């Protein structure tokens, strides 16, 4: 699924995204456009190997079972396959894990480099929400 963009800010806001360790919603909306277009099924190959997975660019390294990745834990304790699907629960969910062990969004690349230190909030302007 592709997502709109408030229809993806609203869904983010029901799962508990909205100012999760401090992070308001303009944030995970930011971080979604340029780490998957917002599309669920997004999946790009890193060079160890390892696979990022759906609309925030999971890592089988660390948080999910792709079957592919040897010596890699999951400690989103999911099938990557999972982050896929058109429901964004389980990648919200994961994504919840991850910004709570210690380097808040830097875990995503594409947020440190195009949206941390800009209007962030300019990504959910014109949304009823
Ligand atoms: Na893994």
């Amino acid at each position: 699924k592709v997502f709109g963009r408030c229809e993806l800010a609203a869904a983010m806001k029901r799962h508990g995204l909205d100012n999760y360790r401090g992070y308001s919603l303009g944030n995970w909306v930011c971080a979604a456009k340029f780490e998957s277009n917002f599309n669920t099924q997004a999946t790009n190959r890193n060079t160890d190997g390892s696979t990022d997975y759906g609309i925030l660019q999971i890592n089988s390294r660390w948080w999910c079972n792709d079957g592919r990745t040897p010596g890699s834990r999951n400690l989103c304790n999911i099938p990557c396959s999972a982050l896929l699907s058109s429901d964004i629960t389980a990648s919200v969910n994961c994504a919840k894990k991850i910004v709570s062990d210690g380097n808040g969004m830097n875990a995503w690349v594409a947020w440190r480099n195009r949206c941390k230190g800009t209007d962030v909030q300019a990504w959910i302007r014109g949304c009823r929400l």
